[PDB]
């Protein structure tokens, strides 16, 4: 509970952002009047849904990685990576809500810290178990 | 173990919820003959199929909150929040299965118990991490 | 952390596998020339991309049984059955690739293990709560 609740805020935190993300989306099938279960429409529209649906989507893998990191490496520095991550999804979703081009750079800057999670729940993975392997192998 | 089965079996019967939405979706390609990966079909069958979608989105969302509602405020209380949201998302797909009106009462009844669950992981977070702060700064 | 590391590892190879489905899917936007939001292309184009779709569905579903049978029945037996279902996923991906007759078999040995591990997680928690119920009837 203690070793978990900075991985429990990040998630939070992290929900609250898809809540923002369906909140714009709803906005975008009232001004360009596009009527459910129509996924098709301007250009705009089209990228507002598309962000949405994206950031869904990689919702449990950054889940995912924010706990495994967390719990087998350090978990302030996985939730460091995790407000990294949202931040760029934030940053992913405002971009696509300009352009396809302007979503580029924050996606690269999500996929970044996304590596990074990656990353650390293997290291701490390995930690765990390679000693006990390498003492098998020697014995 | 034993403060965590109440959120296990909450998350096993949403897996279960998960599984009846894709055998009626599998229901639907069979009936109007929509093959894939062709999404599109009658209105009926999109709004199946978009039911379908947006409660598998939605999924992560929910086991999310549930776990840290559970674990941060009361492992009940936030088990009985998510019977709440899964039987009005068993009813919002039934209702999208007749019409996107129908779905629109079940969909706000979702969104009530998915709010109460945020509610209740932010409340329990901050028991945690309040007390410690407020010593800290009067200090 | 330590009776919960092989479900953190299955964990871990089915993100990467995810990330394998992602990079796949930017190869045929590029091969096909589709470009986002676009997601209507060459009928092959469509089956990579709705294959990867599907795959990112599952994905949570999976993570949730993976779990919860990891917790309440045994770790290696849930962990096993993890590599089944990924394994299976790969073949579907690399089914659909080719055609969606070619993703059919693949995708029932992947509904195999899933089952499984919805078998496991759901005799697990009758192991739990069973007993005592017996115990609570019979007093
Ligand atoms: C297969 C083998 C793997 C090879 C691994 C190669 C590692 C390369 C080592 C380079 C030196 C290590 O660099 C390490 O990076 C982390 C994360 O960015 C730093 O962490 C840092 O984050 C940011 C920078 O983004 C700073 O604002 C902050 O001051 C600091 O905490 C560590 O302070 C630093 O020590
Ligand atoms: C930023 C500050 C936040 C402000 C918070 C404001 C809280 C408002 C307080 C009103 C009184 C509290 O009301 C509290 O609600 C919960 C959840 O519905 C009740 O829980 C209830 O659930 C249902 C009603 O849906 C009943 O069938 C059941 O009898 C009871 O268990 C508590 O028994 C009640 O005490
Ligand atoms: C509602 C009541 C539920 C009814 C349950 C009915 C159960 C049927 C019992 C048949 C005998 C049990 O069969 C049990 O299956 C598991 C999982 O495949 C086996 O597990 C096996 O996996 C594979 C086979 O896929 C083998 O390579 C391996 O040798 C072995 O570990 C057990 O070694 C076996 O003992
Ligand atoms: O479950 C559903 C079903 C219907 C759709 C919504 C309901 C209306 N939404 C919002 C968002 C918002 O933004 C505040 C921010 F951004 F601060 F979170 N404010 C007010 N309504 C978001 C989508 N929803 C929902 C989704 C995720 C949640 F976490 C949640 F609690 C509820
Ligand atoms: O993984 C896959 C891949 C192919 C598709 C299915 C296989 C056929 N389905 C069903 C549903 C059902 O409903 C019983 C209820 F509703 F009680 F759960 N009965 C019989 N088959 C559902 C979709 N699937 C699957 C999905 C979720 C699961 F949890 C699971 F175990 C398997
Ligand atoms: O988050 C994002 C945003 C942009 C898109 C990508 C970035 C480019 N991708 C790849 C995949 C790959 O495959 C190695 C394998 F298959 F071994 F994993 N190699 C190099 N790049 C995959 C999609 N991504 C991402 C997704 C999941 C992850 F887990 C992750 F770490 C990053
Ligand atoms: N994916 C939605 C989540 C919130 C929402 O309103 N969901 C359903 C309610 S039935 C919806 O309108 N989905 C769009 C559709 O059905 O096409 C969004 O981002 O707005
Ligand atoms: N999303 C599916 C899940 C089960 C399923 O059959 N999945 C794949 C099997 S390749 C499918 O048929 N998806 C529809 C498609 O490919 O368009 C549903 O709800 O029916
Ligand atoms: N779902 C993507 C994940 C990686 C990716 O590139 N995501 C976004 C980046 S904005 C994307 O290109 N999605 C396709 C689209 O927007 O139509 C895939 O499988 O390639
Ligand atoms: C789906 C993300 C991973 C699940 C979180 C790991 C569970 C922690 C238990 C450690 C004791
Ligand atoms: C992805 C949902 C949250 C993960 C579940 C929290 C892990 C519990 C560990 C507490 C000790
Ligand atoms: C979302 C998948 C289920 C979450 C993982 C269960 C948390 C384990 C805590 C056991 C102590």
């Amino acid at each position: 509970k203690d070793e978990v609740a900075l991985l429990a805020a990040v998630t939070l935190l992290g929900v609250l952002l898809q809540a923002y993300f369906s909140l714009q989306v709803i906005s975008a099938r009232r001004a360009f009047r596009v009527s459910p279960p129509l996924t098709t429409g301007p250009p705009e529209f089209e990228r507002v849904y598309r962000a949405q649906v994206n950031c869904s989507e990689y919702f449990p893998l950054f889940l995912a990685t924010l706990w495994v990191a967390g719990i087998f490496f350090h978990e302030g520095a996985a939730a460091l990576c995790g407000l990294v991550y949202l931040f760029a999804r934030l940053r992913y979703f405002q971009g696509y809500a300009r352009s396809a081009q302007l979503r580029l750079a924050p996606l690269y800057a999500s996929a970044r810290a996304l590596w990074l999670l990656v990353a650390l729940a293997a290291l701490g993975l390995l930690a765990h178990f390679l000693p006990a392997a390498l003492r098998a192998a020697l014995l």
